[PDB]
């Protein structure tokens, strides 16, 4: 059938179709051609997705959940995790040492959520979006993801994406996406394009070769627990501690008080980007009392100035491992909702010495512009030719060796799919498992990097130490997620070597639990 193209964003979602020649972004039944990624429950047992669940969050804020892409494939003990919490209205509860989501589903009923059920619920919505747009049923999709997102982040999109009914034939890097929507229709010889993608979650920054429909992706960085939230957060905090010092009271206590100044920065953040003031008013913030105060531009900047400034390691980094200099950069293609804040812009154009962003760039449609076309090259349906992307792994993958010491397998920015092989024995006699230890990151011990997975070489045969000979192959796929396989080469009596892992991602039972659920 028609495959769509889906970003699934932090804040926001949006989705597109190529078709006919053509790119068409869908609007939803309210005329938005982007949704939030916000999902509610309402007292009365009624399920709301995208607008409506976010214009009653004031209202009803423990039972509206939202910033789902930034609990996704993480650890409940994960910093950052704990750093949200703080803001987020909902109860976030440890399960299977991972964050899941607490909510009152309607008629007093409690209910336990993973973060990849809540994004689910909103790949439903635009799957349903394009359903009504297209007059059929939608089974395939290609879906985003931040270039940066680790193993398990990504696995756990994808598994969002079958609880919703979808089979996902691609995760695509949001700025390769971006690439696509900037290039596409070009033809003039090869040119280095930079791209800059900081949304309300997560900043990417790539650098791509793009020549007459082929896109090829040299090196990327940036950091996944970095956007438009951040900057909102900074500033609900200077509100929280400034009211504090004016009545004497914590709002940190009630959920409305606090959501409503969310609601409430969100609409000042806008404003400032094209005035220098805006005025922060509440009706009835706590307990009866209205909030009235002013920020200011030089303000907002003032709060994030550390956060802003760091965007330009990322920037700095992609050009030394791409060995090219400021001046090789033909053109830079900003995208994502935070790009619009005037200070992002000028920090860019300073940087590059003076040199201004590409024009007839949406940052809030751009990514589900390029995920349309990537999802139309899969099917005969759509397919027009002239489309061909390579693009590359964002970690390093290596092995833990003797000492804690990372061992490096696969280097940063290799072009997928790709494998590597290596050999492995036992340590002791008759040893009957060996246990492999696979890390992501870019320093030297294994302790400062993130643990993709312990996995097990079960059923090695009884044979004295370093005897056995068991090849693993590591396999990162083209939707950017690892695969690990066994097989013995002994000169003697084999065996089928099965591997066992300690991971904490989704298995199929579970999703059939929950693909067979959420229709209550």
């Amino acid at each position: 059938g028609t495959v769509v193209g889906i970003d699934l964003g932090t804040t926001y979602s949006c989705v597109g179709v190529f078709k006919n020649g053509r790119v068409e972004i869908i609007a939803n039944d309210q005329g938005n051609r982007i949704t939030p990624s916000y999902v509610a429950f309402t007292p009365e047992g009624e399920r709301l997705i995208g607008d409506a669940a976010k214009n009653q969050l004031t209202s009803n804020p423990e039972n509206t959940v939202f910033d789902a892409k930034r609990l996704i494939g993480r650890t409940w003990n994960d910093p950052s995790v704990q750093q949200d919490i703080k803001f987020l209205p909902f109860k976030v509860v440890e399960k299977k040492t991972k964050p899941y989501i607490q909510v009152d589903i309607g008629g007093g009923q409690t209910k336990t959520f993973a973060p990849e059920e809540i994004s689910a619920m909103v790949l439903t919505k635009m799957k349903e979006t394009a359903e009504a747009y297209l007059g059929k049923k939608v089974t395939h999709a290609v879906v985003t993801v931040p270039a940066y997102f680790n193993d398990a982040q990504r696995q756990a999109t994808k598994d969002a994406g079958t609880i919703a009914g979808l089979n996902v034939m691609r995760i695509i890097n949001e700025p390769t996406a971006a690439a696509i929507a900037y290039g596409l229709d070009k033809r003039e010889g090869e040119k280095n394009i930079l791209v800059f993608d900081l949304g309300g979650g997560a900043f990417d920054v790539s650098l791509l070769t793009i020549d007459n429909g082929v896109f090829e992706v040299v090196a990327t960085n940036g950091d996944t627990h970095l956007g438009g939230e951040d900057f909102d957060q900074r500033v609900m905090e200077h509100f929280i501690k400034l009211y504090k010092k004016k009545t004497g009271k914590d709002v940190r206590k009630d959920n409305r008080a606090v959501q409503k100044l969310r609601r409430e920065v969100e609409k000042a953040k806008r404003a400032l980007s094209s005035q220098h003031q805006a005025r922060i008013e509440i009706e009835s913030f706590f307990e009866g009392e209205d909030f009235s105060e002013t920020l200011t531009r030089a303000k907002f900047e003032e709060l994030n100035m550390d956060l802003f400034r760091s965007t330009m390691k990322p920037v700095q980094k992609v050009l030394e491992d791409s060995d090219l200099k400021k001046s090789d950069i033909d053109e830079i293609v900003l995208v994502g909702g935070s790009t619009r804040i005037p200070k992002i812009q000028q920090l860019v154009k300073e940087f590059f010495n003076g040199k201004e962003p590409s024009r007839g760039i949406n940052p809030d449609e751009a990514v589900a512009y390029g995920a349309a076309v990537q999802a139309g090259v899969l099917s005969g349906d759509q397919d027009t030719g002239d489309l061909v992307l390579l693009d590359v792994c964002p970690l390093t993958l290596g092995i833990e060796t003797v000492g804690g010491v990372m061992t490096k397998l696969i280097p940063r920015n290799t072009v997928v799919p790709t494998k590597k092989s290596q050999i492995f024995s036992t340590a002791s006699d008759n040893q009957p498992t060996v246990t492999i230890k696979v890390y992501e990151g870019e320093r030297p011990l294994t302790k400062d990097n993130h643990l993709l997975g312990t996995f097990d070489l079960t059923g090695i045969p009884p044979a004295p130490r370093g005897v056995p000979q068991i090849e693993v192959t590591f396999e990162i796929d083209v939707n950017g997620i690892l695969r690990v396989t066994a097989e013995d080469k002994g000169t003697g009596n084999k065996n089928k070597i099965t591997i066992t892992n300690d991971q904490n991602r989704l298995t199929p039972e579970e999703i059939e639990r929950m693909v067979n659920d959420a229709e209550k």
